[PDB]
C-alpha cells in the first residue's frame, strides 16, 4: 500500500536511519504539470518525478499554481508513488499566515479553543490528507511590512500545537512529519519556543553570507540558543540556488558564478557557500541533521555575475542564466555524497569505546556518530555492574555532568579517562562505587569533593586528589571526606604519601555571602575611617571558610593533615583574595541626605544607614553610629495635601510623592505651593530637589530654581476650610500671611538647610526666580523632623 510505504519512510527518517539528510524545496510552478489561473502551462522543462534518490525529503513549495491545476492530482496519484519507491518523502509547505487569521482557512474559524482545534484539523485535511503527502512544514519568516501582532503569533502557536496533536511525533498519526522552517533567531521566535518539542526538524534558512571571516557567524551564534530547544540531529541549515530574474534582495551567491569560458561552472561545488554549509557542524550538542536547498529545480544553473547584483524589477539587467533549462540535479547529488562520506558520521565503534556496556549507554545518550562525541555538552548517566572499563569517556570533552551510579565493576578512575571539562568544573557524581581500587583526580582543579560517595568506596587502595583547588581546612566538609578516603586506604595498606596524595591545593577565593556587623560604631576622634576596610572585607573558600586579611591567609597556608601541609607553598594571598573593585558605599545620614563614599570623618555625633553595593546588587546593610549617634529624621512632608498653588493642582501633588520623576513649573519665573502636613510635629531641616534631579527627562541645570522661600502660616488661629475656594486661594497667595523659615539663594541640584525647630501645620514654598530665562522647575520637597 502507498500509505504504508510512506509511513515506513517517515519512521526511518524520524529514527535517524539515513545519516546526513539532504532536502530540497521544489517550486510548484516549475513542474510541467503546473497551470496558472488562465489554465496555461507555466514551465515544461522540469518535473518533481525526476528528483533523485539523494534527496531524502522534497518540500512542495506552492505558488502561482492555480487550484484547479492538473499538478495537484498529478502529485497525488503519480509523483508521491514514484518518489516513495526510491525512498523520498513529500512534505507540504504552508506559511504561518494560514494559522494566524490572515489567510486561507484561518479566516473562516474563530480564535477560540474549539475554533483553533477545528482549524487545525482543516489544515491537516486540506494540506496533508487531500494532497497525498507525508507531512507539513510551517514557514515562519520575518514580516518586514506589517508585523504580526502578539495576538496573531499567540494564535499561530495554539493552532500549531493542535496540529502537532494530530500529526507528528506526538500526534495521533505518527506516519506524518511535522517541520518548521524559519529565518528568525530564538529571541525573535516565540512560536519556535512553544512548538519546538513537537518538531521533527527545524529548517533554518541561511541564504547568502552570515558574517565573519568564514561567513557563518550568525549560524554559530544562533545554534548556541536553538540548542536549548532541539537536538543537533534536528537542525537543518539551508542555502538557495540561483532563481531566474532574481533582483537585489534575492541574490545570495550561494553557488558559483557564470563563466563564459566554462558552461558547467554552475555544477561545480568547489568554493561555494553550499559546500561550506555541507561541511559546517555545530560546536556543541551534536552533528547537524543535514542541509537543504531552496529552488531545487534550478540546481546547476550558474549564478548571475556579481556585476548584475544591483538589478531591480524597474531596472532589469537580463543575463543568459535567467533562461529556464532542464536540470539533472548534479549539485544536489554531489552535496549528499560529500555529507554521507564525511567520516564524522561513522558510527561510534569498539575502537572508540571498547567496553560494550559503556558503548551502549553512550550511544543511547549522546548520539550514534563519532562526531557527536566531542560536541555533546549535557549529562551522561552510567549505571550497572556490566561496565568494566571507562576507556573512551575522555572523548566526551565537553560533557557538563558525569554521573556514575552503582558501577560495581569499575576499578580505576584517572584524569586520562575523564573529559577535559573536568578541569573546568564539570559536575562529577559517583555513587555505589564498591569495586573502585584507584581514584586519581589529580590536576583537575576540583573545588569540592561533593557528590563523591566516599562511604561506598570500600575497596580503595590508593587515591590522589593533589593539585586541585580544595579547602581541606579544619572545618571544611572536604576534610571530612578526605578522612574517610584515608581510612579506606588504611584498611588495605599502610598509608603513604603516594597512595593518599592530597597536597598542593589552591583554593579559590569568593565574596563572603554575608557580613557580621549589623551595627558599627566610631568615636568622635576627628579622623577619617573606611567602611569597607572596617566592616565589609575579606574572602571565603567554596566551603565558606573566612580569611580576613593576609595574616589570616598565612595561618591558612600552614594547615596540615597528619603533619602534611596541603596548601601549595607558592600560592599567594594576591591570587586568593577578592579585590572588591567597583564596590560602592551608599550613606544615608540622620538628615536623610545621601552620599556615595566609603570614607567617613568622625567629627560629630551622627548616624548613617549604610548600603554596600558591588556594582549590581546590595551585598550588605548595616547602621553606623558616630559618638552617641543621632535619631533618624522622617520626611514629614511625605504625601502632604496640596491646599493651594499658583500652578496646576495635580502637578503640585507630585512634589510630595517619593520620586524625582516629575517636575513642577508654571508659565513664568515665580510660583508657590501651599501644603498641609496634616498633623503638627517638629521640623528641623528641609530639602529641595531641583530641576536637574529629574529622573524621567534629562534636565539641564539652567532650568533650576535659583531663589526661593519656605514659609509657615503666620496665624495659627484660622480655619482654612471655613473660607470659600476663591477667598482661600487669595489668602494663600498673600505674602503677609506667611512667615519665612528658610531662604534659598543658590541653584544647587539639591538644597538643604536647617529650621529653628519650626512647629507648623501649614506651609508654603515659593519659587522667586530661576537660574536662567527658562521657567524654573523642581521635582520634590522634603520637610524633615520628628514624630
Ligand atoms: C521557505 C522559503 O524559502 N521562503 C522564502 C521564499 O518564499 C522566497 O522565494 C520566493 O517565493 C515567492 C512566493 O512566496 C510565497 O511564500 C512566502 C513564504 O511563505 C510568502 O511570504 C509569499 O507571500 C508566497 O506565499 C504564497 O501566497 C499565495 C497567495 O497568498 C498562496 O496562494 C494561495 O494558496 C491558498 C491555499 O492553497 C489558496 O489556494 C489561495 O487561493 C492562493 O492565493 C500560496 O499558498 C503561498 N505559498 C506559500 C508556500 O506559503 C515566489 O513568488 C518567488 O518567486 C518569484 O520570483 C523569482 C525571482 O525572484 C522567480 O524566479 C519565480 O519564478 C517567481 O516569479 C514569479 O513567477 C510567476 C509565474 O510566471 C509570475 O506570475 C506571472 O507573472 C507575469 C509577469 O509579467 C504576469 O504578472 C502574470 O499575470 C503572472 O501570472 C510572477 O510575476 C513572478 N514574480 C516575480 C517577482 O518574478 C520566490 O521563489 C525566498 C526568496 O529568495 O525567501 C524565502 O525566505
Ligand atoms: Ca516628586
Amino acid at each position: 500500500t502507498d500509505q504504508q510505504v510512506g509511513a515506513k519512510l517517515v519512521q526511518e527518517i524520524r529514527e535517524g536511519k539515513r545519516g546526513p539528510l539532504y532536502a530540497g524545496y521544489f517550486r510548484t510552478w516549475h513542474d510541467r504539470a503546473s497551470t496558472g489561473i488562465d489554465g496555461k502551462q507555466q514551465h515544461p522543462e522540469n518535473t518533481m518525478a525526476e528528483v533523485p534518490k539523494e534527496v531524502d525529503i522534497l518540500f512542495v513549495f506552492h505558488d502561482h499554481t492555480a487550484s484547479d491545476s492538473p499538478f495537484w492530482s498529478e502529485l497525488k496519484d503519480s509523483y508521491v508513488h514514484k518518489l516513495h519507491q526510491q525512498g523520498t518523502a513529500l512534505v507540504q509547505t504552508i506559511g504561518v499566515n494560514e494559522l494566524n487569521g490572515r489567510t486561507g482557512l484561518s479566516k473562516d474559524y474563530p480564535d477560540t479553543p474549539e475554533g483553533n482545534k477545528a482549524l487545525a484539523a482543516a489544515i491537516v485535511k486540506a494540506f496533508v490528507t487531500d494532497r497525498g503527502v507525508d507531512g507539513l512544514d510551517i514557514d515562519i519568516e520575518h514580516e518586514f511590512t506589517n508585523k504580526r501582532t502578539p495576538e496573531e503569533d499567540a494564535r499561530a502557536l495554539n493552532v500549531f500545537k493542535e496540529i502537532a496533536q494530530l500529526i507528528g511525533k506526538n500526534g495521533s498519526d505518527k506516519s506524518k512529519l511535522l517541520i518548521m522552517d524559519t529565518t528568525l533567531s530564538v529571541e525573535n521566535n516565540p512560536i519556535f519556543k512553544g512548538i519546538a518539542e513537537d518538531l521533527d526538524y527545524l529548517l533554518r534558512q541561511y541564504y547568502g553570507s552570515q558574517g565573519g571571516e568564514a561567513e557563518v557567524d550568525t549560524i554559530n551564534s544562533d545554534w548556541n540558543q536553538y540548542q536549548n530547544y532541539i537536538d543537533a540531529s534536528q537542525f537543518m541549515i539551508g542555502f538557495s540556488f540561483f532563481e531566474e530574474s532574481a533582483s537585489k534582495g534575492n541574490l545570495w551567491f550561494d553557488v558559483n558564478e557564470y563563466d563564459p569560458n566554462n558552461p558547467e561552472k554552475g555544477k561545480d561545488i568547489e568554493g561555494t557557500r553550499a559546500k561550506k554549509y555541507a561541511e559546517w557542524q555545530p560546536s556543541t550538542g551534536g552533528l547537524k541533521a543535514g542541509i537543504f536547498s531552496y529552488a531545487i529545480d534550478r540546481d546547476g544553473v550558474a549564478h548571475v555575475p556579481s556585476t548584475y547584483k544591483n538589478r531591480t524589477s524597474t531596472n532589469l539587467q537580463r543575463h543568459e542564466v535567467d533562461n529556464i533549462s532542464h536540470t539533472d540535479y548534479t549539485v544536489s547529488r554531489k552535496l549528499k555524497t560529500l555529507m554521507t562520506e564525511d567520516k564524522r558520521y561513522d558510527v561510534i565503534d569498539q575502537k572508540d569505546i571498547p567496553d560494550p556496556a559503556l558503548r551502549e549507554q553512550i550511544i543511547q545518550q549522546v548520539g550514534q556518530y563519532k562526531g557527536d562525541l566531542e560536541r555533546y555538552n549535557k549529562t551522561l548517566v552510567l549505571t550497572g555492574d556490566k561496565i568494566q572499563n571507562l576507556k573512551g569517556l575522555e572523548k566526551l570533552s565537553k560533557l557538563q555532568k558525569l554521573e556514575l551510579r552503582q558501577l560495581s565493576n569499575v576499578k580505576e578512575i584517572t584524569p586520562e579517562l575523564l573529559p577535559e571539562s573536568m578541569k573546568k568544573d564539570a559536575e562529577l557524581v559517583m555513587v555505589g562505587m564498591t569495586g573502585l581500587e584507584k581514584l586519581n583526580l589529580s590536576g583537575l582543579n576540583r573545588q569540592t569533593l561533593d557528590g563523591i560517595d566516599v562511604n561506598s568506596i570500600t575497596h580503595l587502595t590508593s587515591f590522589d586528589i593533589s593539585h586541585n583547588s580544595l579547602d581541606l581546612s579544619e572545618k571544611s566538609e572536604d576534610r571530612k571526606l578526605l578522612m574517610t578516603l584515608m581510612e579506606q586506604v588504611s584498611n588495605h595498606q599502610k598509608i603513604t604519601v603516594k597512595n593518599t596524595a592530597f597536597e598542593n591545593q589552591k583554593p579559590k577565593g569568593y565574596y563572603p555571602q554575608t557580613y557580621d556587623t549589623k551595627e558599627g560604631h566610631y568615636d568622635v576622634d576627628n579622623a577619617e575611617h573606611d567602611i569597607l576596610t572596617d566592616f565589609v572585607f575579606g574572602t571565603v573558600t567554596k566551603r565558606n571558610t573566612f580569611i580576613g586579611d593576609e595574616e589570616a591567609f598565612a595561618i591558612y597556608k600552614e594547615g596540615a593533615v597528619d603533619g602534611r601541609q596541603y596548601v601549595s607553598k607558592d600560592y599567594t594571598y594576591e591570587a586568593f583574595r577578592k579585590d572588591y573593585k567597583g564596590y560602592k558605599v551608599h550613606l544615608t545620614a540622620s538628615n536623610l541626605g545621601e552620599t556615595v563614599t566609603s570614607k567617613v570623618t568622625a567629627t560629630t555625633d551622627e548616624t548613617y544607614l549604610v548600603d554596600v553595593s558591588d556594582g549590581e546588587k546590595v551585598v550588605h546593610h548595616m547602621k553606623l553610629n558616630i559618638g552617641s549617634g543621632a535619631i533618624m529624621m522622617e520626611n514629614l512632608a511625605k504625601g502632604a495635601k496640596v491646599i493651594g498653588t499658583s500652578g496646576d493642582f495635580e502637578q503640585a501633588k507630585k512634589i510630595f510623592d517619593g520620586e524625582k520623576s516629575d517636575r513642577f513649573f508654571t508659565w513664568g519665573q515665580t510660583n508657590w505651593i501651599a501644603f498641609d502636613l496634616g498633623e503638627i510635629n517638629l521640623a528641623k531641616e528641609w530639602r529641595l530637589f531641583n530641576a536637574e534631579t529629574n529622573t524621567e527627562i534629562k534636565t539641564d541645570s539652567s532650568l533650576n530654581v535659583a531663589k526661593g522661600r519656605l514659609q509657615i502660616l503666620k496665624d495659627t488661629t484660622i480655619d482654612l476650610e471655613k473660607m470659600d475656594i476663591k477667598n482661600r486661594k487669595e489668602y494663600l497667595s498673600n505674602d503677609e500671611n506667611w512667615t519665612d523659615v528658610a531662604q534659598m539663594d543658590d541653584a544647587k541640584a539639591i538644597f538643604n538647610s536647617k529650621l529653628s525647630n519650626v512647629l507648623s501645620r501649614y506651609w508654603r514654598f515659593c519659587v522667586d526666580g530661576g537660574a536662567s530665562s527658562y521657567y524654573p522647575q523642581y521635582t520634590e520637597l522634603q520637610i524633615l523632623g520628628q514624630r
